[PDB]
């Protein structure tokens, strides 16, 4: 029954409905050009109609709005069902007051069920260490006193997606104790969790020289990177422990993004009735880590979601579904692994 507060589930608040947002945002989505394709590609778009959404799966809740209070209550009950104590909220620096209202709604809904919220800092336009500092300050100032705001031993925690886009010489200005714009030992200090992608030869000095407090791996597809290859996790944890870093491996129930990335079929990982998820979660537990991240609650575009999905077929597409499992199976199976994680933590 207890929620686990070292289990972080990646959450996306970008979905819209006609009724609430005036358009089916994200259910409608651009199809991505092939990176190795020609020069003048015209991939098209997915309209976000009932028949055709930007996912290989279909949500039980339909084409929902992330701002719908009814949807928010349902998602928070699903977090409770999954025993996942922390919602890791995608954050794109939209800056409009709509973003603020939405974050406020999520924090209020989370706190009713004693869920905590931390921020997942995305590669927003012109992201750099100076505006990242400004934004961390704004987020802590604005939300740091909310009861649902996540802290570990007094410290806020931020996941930094695609952190490699900013060189360690830049990171050190923000994250070194002697950094020219440091947050260390200020009111705005936080646990900063960077993305580990490739081999230890590159990643080890990256993490040390950038002064991250920890690292995560994000990708739900096993083998996509060195960091998302679970057999590496024991050795990654031993390095983390040796160097005083927090390792938060990411586990997911599967992966498929071919509706929006039709050229990306080699990254597909089938769910095989839960067997994929079991194998990956088990590997994280066996690595003896102190925290786990789940990719994802509701990244519907990438087919990594544990949110309940239903069978559905339209003239546009035959959606995948949870096969010989109920719509809520990945929630309850998450709860099962969280219990196992807790027993040996
Ligand atoms: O949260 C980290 C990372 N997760 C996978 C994606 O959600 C990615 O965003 C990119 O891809 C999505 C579609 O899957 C697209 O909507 C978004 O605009 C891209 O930035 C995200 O950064």
């Amino acid at each position: 029954t207890e929620l686990d507060y070292d289990t972080f589930c990646f959450y996306y608040d970008w979905y819209g409905s006609e009724a609430i947002d005036g358009q089916y945002r994200h259910w409608a989505h651009a199809i991505a050009p092939d990176p190795n394709g020609g020069s003048g590609q015209n991939p098209g778009t997915i309209p976000g109609t009932q028949e055709s959404i930007a996912s290989n799966f279909y949500p039980q809740l339909g084409r929902y709005s992330s701002s719908d209070p009814n949807i928010l209550t349902k998602h928070m009950d699903m977090f409770v069902m999954a025993r996942t104590g922390v919602l890791a909220l995608t954050w794109w620096n939209e800056q409009d007051e709509t973003e603020a209202k939405r974050i406020g709604l999520i924090l209020d809904a989370a706190d009713k069920k004693k869920i905590k919220v931390c921020f997942h800092l995305e590669p927003y336009p012109s992201r750099n260490v100076q505006n990242l500092r400004e934004n961390i300050v704004k987020l802590i100032t604005r939300y740091g006193n909310h009861p649902a705001f996540y802290r570990k031993d007094g410290k806020p925690l931020f996941f930094i997606y695609d952190s490699y886009l900013i060189e360690p010489s830049e990171w050190e200005k923000l994250l070194s104790p002697g950094g020219s714009i440091t947050i260390r030992n200020t009111a705005y200090d936080a646990l900063m969790i960077g993305l580990w992608t490739s081999s230890p030869t590159v990643q080890r000095p990256f993490i040390l020289n950038a002064h991250f407090d920890g690292f995560y791996t994000y990708f739900a597809a096993t083998g996509f990177t060195y960091g998302s290859t679970p057999t590496n996790w024991v050795s990654m944890q031993k390095w983390a422990k040796e160097n005083g870093k927090i390792f938060i491996p990411s586990v997911g129930p599967g992966y498929i993004d071919t509706r929006i990335r039709p050229w990306n079929g080699s990254v597909i990982r089938t769910r095989t009735d839960g067997q994929y998820y079991d194998a990956m979660y088990r590997k994280a537990i066996e690595a003896g880590v102190s925290a786990i991240s789940i990719t994802s609650f509701n990244e519907w575009h990438e087919g990594s979601q544990i949110e309940p999905a239903v069978p559905y077929t339209s003239s546009e597409f035959t959606y995948l579904d949870y096969e010989n499992r109920e719509p809520d199976y990945y929630l309850t199976r998450t709860a099962y692994w969280v219990g196992k994680f807790r027993e040996s933590k």
